[PDB]
């Protein structure tokens, strides 16, 4: 994609991830970022942004947990 | 600290499984097993979704 496809696709994920961040996960709750998002990144891309986002999610969990002890 | 030396060893031996099988899941069942009885669930969901998304991140 052209420089400007790039910073539209990273900036439209930078505002899903936003969404699902302040929104505590909901993610039905980010359908029309979703969209934009879908709509602006290359498939692959995508693909690799979700599976990035779940890697980065669940290492937050598992720091969390280490880091309070219930 | 022990149990934690434990689990990276059980998740290092279950990776080196799917490394040498190709990322056959199925050639790995023993040491999957073990992995799931030495780690905490919330470690197992962790190291499972950096192994997705390290696989992936291979084919570029």
């Amino acid at each position: 994609p052209s420089m400007k496809e790039r910073q539209v696709c990273w900036g439209a994920r930078d505002e899903y991830w936003k969404c699902l961040d302040e929104n505590l996960e909901d993610a039905s709750q980010c359908k029309k970022l979703r969209s934009s998002f879908e709509s602006s990144c290359p498939q692959q891309w995508i693909k690799y942004f979700d599976k990035r986002r779940d890697y980065l999610k669940f290492k937050e969990k598992f720091e969390a947990g280490q880091f309070e002890p219930s």
